[PDB]
This record gives C-alpha cells, sequence and structure tokens, in this order.
C-alpha cells in the first residue's frame, strides 16, 4: 500500500462510497491503482468504446462518418439534448459521435451501439483491441441502472486505463482516427467539475463523465500536464443507496491526490 492509496483510501472513507482509480503515466509506463480490479458500472463513459468502434469501421469506409441515421419520436430517451432537435431528420454518425462523447446524449449512443449490431457489437470491439474486461450488455439508458453486484455494463478501472491509452495514445485506431476521438474528448462540456476539478489548470484534458443510479458518479480523461508526458485516468465511484446524490467532487478528489503524487 502506498502513501497515495493511502490518501485515496481515507477519501473514499469519507466519502461512504466505493472509489475505483487507475492511473497511467507514459513518461514511464507505470501503474497507480486503487480497487484496480474491481469492477464498476461504466454509465455513461462506455460511450468512448462505442465512438471509437464507430471510428474503426470508418477507416475502411471514406464516407461512413457522412451516413445518415434516422431520428424518430420513439427514438428519444431520458436525455437527448442534440437528438431531440432531429426527430423526424436525420444525423450524421460524426454528429452522432459528437453528441454522444461531448454532450453524453442517450439517443446518440443508442444510434452508435445499433451500428455496431447491439451491445455486443461494442464489446467486440473491445475484445478485438485487447480489452478482456469491458462488457456492454444493454443500451441507454438502462445500462446506467448501475446495481451493485450486478456484472452488466461493468468494466475495472485497470482495463478501461489501458484501453483509454491504446485508444488515444496508442496505435488501436488509425492516426486520423485517433486525432478525431482526442479532439472529439478535448471538446466535452461536461467534464469540469470532475476530474479536471482536481488538476491544475495549465494541464490540457479530454474526458467523458458518467452517472447512475446508486449515486454513480464516473470520469476518465486523457491528461496532458504541464512540461510531462500524458496521462491516462480512471476515477469510478459508486454508493450503497439507490437514490444516493452524485459526488463529482470525489472524483476531482482523487485526481488532485493523483496529481499531487506525481
Ligand atoms: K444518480
Amino acid at each position: 500500500t502506498s502513501a497515495v492509496q493511502q490518501k485515496l483510501a481515507a477519501l473514499e472513507k469519507s466519502s461512504g462510497g466505493r472509489l475505483g482509480v487507475a492511473l497511467i503515466d507514459t513518461a514511464d509506463n507505470t501503474q497507480v491503482l486503487y480497487r484496480g480490479d474491481e469492477r464498476f458500472p461504466m454509465c455513461s463513459t462506455s460511450k468512448v468504446m462505442a465512438a471509437a468502434a464507430v471510428l474503426k469501421q470508418s477507416e475502411t469506409q471514406k464516407q461512413l462518418l457522412n451516413q445518415p441515421v434516422e431520428i424518430k419520436p420513439a427514438d428519444l430517451v431520458n436525455y437527448n439534448p442534440i437528438a431531440e432537435k432531429h426527430v423526424n431528420g436525420t444525423m450524421t454518425l460524426a454528429e452522432l459521435s459528437a453528441a454522444a462523447l461531448q454532450y453524453s446524449d442517450n439517443t446518440a449512443m443508442n444510434k452508435l451501439i445499433a451500428q455496431l449490431g447491439g451491445p455486443g457489437g461494442v464489446t467486440a470491439f473491445a475484445r478485438a483491441i485487447g480489452d478482456e474486461t469491458f462488457r456492454l450488455d444493454r443500451t441507454a439508458p438502462t445500462l446506467n441502472t448501475a446495481i451493485p453486484g450486478d456484472p452488466r455494463d461493468t468494466t475495472t478501472p485497470r482495463a478501461m486505463a489501458q484501453t483509454l491509452r491504446q485508444l488515444t495514445l496508442g496505435h488501436a485506431l488509425g492516426e486520423t482516427q485517433r486525432a478525431q476521438l482526442v479532439t472529439w474528448l478535448k471538446g466535452n462540456t461536461t467534464g469540469a467539475a470532475s476530474i479536471r476539478a482536481g488538476l491544475p489548470t495549465s494541464w490540457t484534458v479530454g474526458d467523458k463523465t458518467g452517472s447512475g443510479d446508486y449515486g454513480t458518479t464516473n470520469d476518465i480523461a486523457v491528461i496532458w500536464p504541464q512540461g510531462r508526458a500524458p496521462l491516462v485516468l480512471v476515477t469510478y465511484f459508486t454508493q450503497p443507496q439507490q437514490n444516493a446524490e452524485s459526488r463529482r467532487d470525489v472524483l476531482a478528489s482523487a485526481a488532485r491526490i493523483i496529481a499531487e503524487g506525481l
């Protein structure tokens, strides 16, 4: 147990929930884990895998990201700020990817999942790029039920960190596609209260958040620190009671502890 792990344990104790953290520092490829091999519900952080899978498809179909997808009134779910503008019209797969990632539009995520042949298609992509832990089982919104003990729509912090690194900094995608994914993440709108809130302002972040029942509050980020090689940081958090409140501050606090321990 390291100093950083002891600080994260103290944070967890004061929070009353269960915290999972994985850092990869690409300066030396070293890792810092806290409950790194426990399963957590991904919620909307799973949207990175779906978007990446469609990017991979687009490597052998030049026009794919321009392909129109019909949005019907029945397609709208619980949170769909972009898709609801396009009901009885269309969005392109690029537009759906940006909406899913940057606004966490759930209807957009469901169109990505459909483009991949269902939740199993997203899992198949994960396996193809060497992630044996990720599983997507359901569409939105029910992929966010986040029930304790439920293996559906979960991964581990270690696994997600390794996959996010491969996607954004490694060679799981083609160069253009990797750049596009990083551009999308850097343009996230939802992130400022989470991992980013715990880091120095000068550090550049691209991230995807998630939320669900059981006060589940997630964020996965690729970080470019001032004067340092990039990091990849996963922070997962979930609480015992179904109607617990979000705790984005706990993610910020975890990020701060990680930053101060570099
Ligand atoms: K909630």
